[PDB]
């Protein structure tokens, strides 16, 4: 039972009964007379119906195609302010995750503003990279086979660590994360640096395989009981998924039993650390879904009672085709989606569910890609006002998926190296003082995740619109 | 087609139709037995009505007027957690204001726990009062008479003043405004104070009397356009109303004046900059408000369509008022549409006839280490007053709230963090109550809940309602 | 339950359509998105049927301002929320639905007079009293008319005869009431002792005027009948005469009950004993001296209690009241009293706004409701209406759709009356030969009348049927 | 009111005691030094009758320890607590007493059977199909006997004069169900028509295996039934083949059941559909999906829903049939789980429960009866209930009216000829006194319906004999 106005970018809709529940509301409100609440309020619903739909639309085509003069464009975008439920469809219309995840909670802390003035400000989103090495060779990873940071580079790796942690300031407990380009496990010192961060202040979050998540490790790392959470990147059900994805035997049986383990071991501790999982769906496992519960279900057994919080589904964010998934495949997914919530409500009721992009678009049935942003859209400086990363040799990258050692270009989106004598705030404000550049060539734009697209398009959207004469509208949505 | 159960705080709810909806949402999630699903949503009803009207009731006195033992109370916390129209009704009950304005977003940016914690942490809320001196003497205001800054504290303090800017994080381009114990605008370096925090990437808003808001003041101080917005202070609707707050001559004339030649140049300049108007209704004339929108009018015609965009009416005969807040509505509908109005936290609640229950923080109810995690407020000599309403030179009592001076060796960073390291401690004496102000008022009342509910054992659930910070992995 | 209670005044009807939209959006019956309009219409509905349940289907649509189409979809949805049947059910209106609608519907009563079809008479009233020693003034029996007295032998032979007629399957298919005065038939006591062995459990309805211990002795038959309701005309002898014309009436009518109380209880006799009082405007207090006229009563049967009333009527909060404190002091005197309301005083009751009936000659149905309910007196008359069965009525002979004989049965004269078509064309004051059974009778009948005509044969009369299979 | 539900598991008889006990004095009914001794009988009345509904008066009064004057007493003073008649009504055996016992007694049917007195059957079944294909271990078919496929003409013109006895006053006292399959009966449409233009709304209990497009072709008259109930064994092919014995059964059903949603949208037709559903050893978990199986059906109606569920059992109390002690405790719980269930997501889904199973809620262990042969009527009860199948026969009791089961003719009271009517066959067998002795087997020719009957006219029968006549059967009304 959802309001007409508020549902109305979703496929099927009934547009007609928004612009009726639109034009009394502009009428009742006296924003708009009420001769023309009609003629408005099916402007105003046009507008949500595409941003609900298209986050990333620049004004001027929003103009072009309501074929209406800019003076009444900015009346129309100021009329639009003034009912909430079409705000409502847009940040919950097949786009919404778009919105309420990324763009509306980075344009209101300003991030985006300081990457658009192209000011010196500090990352608002640091990743440390503290993995030496990694045992998969999961197929959809940027990383080269073989390739590894020297393992006599740790102590001064893990040093160096600390004193990025110590420039991290506080008031955002997850303005630093321990993932990686490798696996942050094999950092002996991990939980050293999960406690030298609990105790400035942060609660970060691990993104880890969990293959060395053993009792022994817990052992040795006691700081990982620190941490915020601890995200295992699942890469299938059984043995032989786990084989196909990441290459290796008997992957799938360590990996569970070391969830197992550690979800006994988070009862009898009563650690308020919480446990989620990130669960591409891979080409062929659509209908997998279901099975997807009974393994949480099964892991929430050896919890007593103390349940696996949440879990991202997520697509390759690179669209190569040993990620995508066909068409035929997506057009599953809605009823595949629709029965997987159903089953974690029956089985796992407290387990929180949140959708990739795409996947939350597909969902009441609009069909959407991810963004595959090519060398011609991407900006030249990067974006370090929003995200950074560092790896064990102090290497600050300007993508995610470009801070892996030993891969062909990656050198080049190296923002500066964090020394004792050069702290991450010092690269960070050099780079962009400078107005440092890095020229896009073909097969760059792989060393950007789905973040750094989403980051890029918004900025691009944000710097066309600006350009456009719409500064202060720019993005349709922000503060 | 509202659901009873998100309203059951208001007066005259049917609360009959709201434990029927509960029992239903209790019983199809099967989180109770149907045998006890009416005694259980009689209870937790009966506290959404309770926390929809009085948000600082400690968890303990809740559980003495349900009548349950302490381990009925903890089931019925969890189960509150699971009836969302319950939460509706108390975040949107007749002390919803505390909830959705202030209480729950500072619970979910961990204002609060770095508080109640007694964390060495940058403030929230950082008040940057810059002006030397006021014009006006409005009986209300704390300010002493014959008491001002010297010339010779603008130099440096208003080098000070940057030196803090630069000490803001990013992350909130709201975390600094400019207001005052005196008047902003007398400061003439106040515009270059606006344009230095502009391009730290800050969007401040000032509030002052717009008295000097000439347009010989815009000339000298241009940075004040660059300002996020300007709330002026409006002390009457005529110039007779005008003298007996402020004891000033035509002050009305001046201020509308100002504001009508803002206006135009807002307008010519198309400026983002927004403009609202904070409104106090005095006993018994809140037949006024029907003036404000009429005044609010009046300078929109300035503006060529570009309009005022809030203001805020704050108190200080039931069912009379009730009526007087309709009228006041359908007048701006009528003649101000798109005008955004916000009121206080009580005359929020008298909005629905609920009974205005009143904030009165006194000496044995203040917290000795104020909370300087929340707020701090810094003057032109870069003293940091604890409270709003103490920095006013020669405030009798007042230097008692000092954490610290902001000096080229000490920064304000360095005075919170050391006043907080040290347990710094102010003992409070008769009087030092009304160096508060509204908001100072309910952080302290919401820290005194939290940690009387810690201490009875409920440090879980303290404050009945919170939000957490919101974790989302990509 | 909100949308339990909707169609009651001043019920939260905002409160309604987010209950019933609830129910439809979970269901899948109706996409989340419409699930509040679909709501609003269902409430609408439930709340014109609760209050006026003989809306026709098309008026009710109209309202609504739907097409066709759109009102079968309301109408199958309708039956998908359980709540708003209820909320009809127990609406200002419900009794009409519980305790006559309903219940007829599923003997399939109506049927037979909506298909124009020969059946016999779902309810079959005698009125064997050839006169009446009351002279009421709110009846409409013709003062100086009465029953020539060699009418009666022959004509209790033909009663008698009726009664054989009687199928199985309703043992209170058959009633002694009257135009005029049942107890003045020397053999009433026969006639009640005749059904009893066809096994018939009949009511007697009468003043008790006559109900003497010497009548009992006459006719002991009497005492094998069901139940005796009396009409009870006032509470004191004032009262009385004003309503019947006669002198020490009550002393009389008290005397014969209290002595009847006595010789129940001696006998150990199953008859059950009622009354219907009407209260009059503003004079509703009365109620609580009905009540200590019944306790009296009680007082006399050692034990044995009257068992029930029959209270029906002639701002309005007086009223409202008034039967709260007779419902209380009901239970602390006596509290195993059956308490029965009209349909008017059953809505006055919730502080509903409603009257009763008021069915005109143009809305009369030429046909009647033989099907229905019939009447026969002394002459073997079969009238058509509960009200025209009195000798010399003006107009009222034109209702009689043919005479019981040793030639000719109440099935043969109901059958040919069917058959052949035969109709009565409604004159002013006609009307008034209608009791409030036959009011509520011609107003279904119109309503499922125009609701099948209008092509909603399946829908007709909004609610009807339940579904039955517990024998399997 | 604590003294409404009395009578169900875990209610304060203590505060129930009270409450009659106020009754008792306020009223003045009893003198109030006694009220609280009285009221404890009273509610122990309410409270046994409330469970178990046969009770001989006798047997109550000598669990009160009281005697025939107090007794006496005791009864009339009941009738003047109207809660606890409730709390009798609504108790755990409330079915027995508004489903079949106090309607019947209002219609005078009972008294017409204790009477001896000729009067026409309330209850006719017609048994007119041939044969079935299905082998339901639950029942008492023999596997392969059939009705000769020649009798079909001249059972089709018998059963439209046996419908042409019925009387008027109960549109539903006929019946199309059967010892076999009804619509194995190429006229069975027919025959639907011809009591439809009788005035009756007649309903069909099938295995709707035969229920397809072509018969409901072939046999327009199908669709002017009040009602086609189809007997659900199961809720997939497997569950089907381990009840019936026959493999893609479940998908055959399903599949015609589907595709009859879509013809009754079509045409709109006033038809209710409902289903019969036997919890069986081994299926009491299965409940949440027949919700799901419901709902499949709505899906194929577009918006014309299914219109009722009878939850029942084996009502035979044989092994095969019965549910072990431990799954029967499980089904409290799992039919709460059901409604709400069904208030979710078939809101419009009418649900009874049969006599037992409505015990089942509210925790009130109950079983259904098991008539011997030394608790049989030997004049059975033909003014309840009579069944004919397609040579005419008048079966005495509803399963015994197969082909070829061992001794079940001798339960014939006559065969409906051009000659002999049905009502000339009951009048005949009362009038005269016909009775059959019962053996040992005689009781498995009794359905759930003929055994409560009994067990109500035995009930009442002996309380008349022991001196109670008038107050027969506690409630009666
Ligand atoms: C690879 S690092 C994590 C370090 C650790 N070895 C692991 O796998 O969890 C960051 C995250 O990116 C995800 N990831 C890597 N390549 C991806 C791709 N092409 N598409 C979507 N997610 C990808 C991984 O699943 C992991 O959760
Ligand atoms: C004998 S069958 C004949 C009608 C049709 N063949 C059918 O299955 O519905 C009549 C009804 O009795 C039911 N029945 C047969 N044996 C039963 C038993 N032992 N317990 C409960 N019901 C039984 C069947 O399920 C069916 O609904
Ligand atoms: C708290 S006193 C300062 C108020 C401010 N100077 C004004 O007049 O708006
Ligand atoms: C409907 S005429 C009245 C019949 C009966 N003699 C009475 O007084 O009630
Ligand atoms: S995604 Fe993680 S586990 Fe897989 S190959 Fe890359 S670094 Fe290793
Ligand atoms: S309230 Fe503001 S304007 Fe008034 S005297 Fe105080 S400082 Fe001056
Ligand atoms: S109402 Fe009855 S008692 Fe009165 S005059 Fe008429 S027939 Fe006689
Ligand atoms: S119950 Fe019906 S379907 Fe099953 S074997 Fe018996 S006759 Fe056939
Ligand atoms: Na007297």
């Amino acid at each position: 039972a959802t309001a007409p106005a508020e549902r109305c970018a979703h496929p099927g809709a009934d547009l007609g009964a928004a612009v009726h529940a639109v034009g009394q509301t502009l009428a009742a409100g006296g924003l708009v007379p009420p001769d023309e609440a009609g003629t408005t309020a099916r402007h105003l619903v046009r507008l949500a119906v595409r941003y609900g739909n298209s986050p990333f639309t620049p004004l001027e085509e929003a103009r072009h195609d309501l074929g209406v003069d800019r003076d009444a464009f900015r009346r129309l975008l100021a009329l639009f302010g003034q009912v909430p439920e079409l705000r409502t469809a847009v940040e919950t219309g097949p786009a919404g995750a778009y919105w309420k995840n990324t763009l509306l909670p980075l344009e209101q802390r300003g991030v985006f503003d300081a990457a658009l003035a192209r000011k010196p400000v500090f990352p608002y989103s640091v990743g440390l990279y503290p993995g030496p090495t990694c045992m998969f060779r999961c197929h959809f990873c940027v990383r080269v086979t073989g390739a590894r940071y020297d393992p006599s580079a740790l102590d001064a790796g893990n040093a160096m660590f600390r004193s990025v942690i110590d420039e991290i300031p506080a008031g955002n407990p997850s303005a630093m994360y321990f993932s990686g380009g490798l696996e942050p496990l094999t950092n002996p010192g991990l939980g050293s640096l999960a406690a030298h961060a609990t105790d400035h202040g942060l609660r970060p979050t691990v993104y880890t395989n969990s293959f060395a998540l053993t009792e022994r490790t817990l052992e040795r790392q006691p700081g990982l009981w620190g941490l915020h959470a601890i995200r295992t990147s699942l890469y299938g059900l059984n043995d032989e998924e786990y084989e196909q994805t990441t290459g290796k035997k008997a992957a799938f049986r360590r990996v569970r039993e070391n969830l197992r383990r550690f979800q006994q071991l988070r009862a009898e501790r009563e650690s308020p650390i919480n446990l989620g999982f990130a669960y591409i769906v891979l080409p062929g496992r659509a209908s997998r879904l279901l099975d997807l519960v009974d393994f949480i279900a099964d892991l929430n057994d050896a919890g007593q009672g103390r349940t696996i919080d949440f879990v991202n589904i997520r697509e390759d964010y690179s669209g190569r085709d040993d990620g995508k998934l066909p068409q035929e495949e997506r057009a599953e997914l809605q009823e595949a989606l629709n029965a997987f919530e159903e089953r974690v409500r029956e089985r796992t009721p407290g387990l929180h569910i949140d959708y990739g992009y795409a996947l939350n678009s597909l969902r009441t049935g609009a069909d959407a890609e991810l963004l595959r942003i090519k060398p011609a859209t991407m900006r030249p400086t990067a974006h370090p006002q929003v995200a950074v990363q560092v790896d064990l040799l102090g290497d600050v990258y300007l993508y995610r998926e470009a801070g892996f050692p030993d891969l062909d270009g990656a050198t080049r989106y190296i923002a500066g190296r964090v020394t004792p004598d050069t702290s991450l705030t010092e690269v960070v404000r050099d780079f962009v003082e400078r107005g440092g550049e890095v020229a896009a060539v073909d097969g760059d734009e792989y060393f950007m995740d789905g973040f750094d697209q989403v980051v890029t398009a918004r900025l691009n959207q944000l710097e066309r619109d600006a350009a456009d004469g719409w500064e202060e509208a720019r993005g349709f949505l922000r503060l």
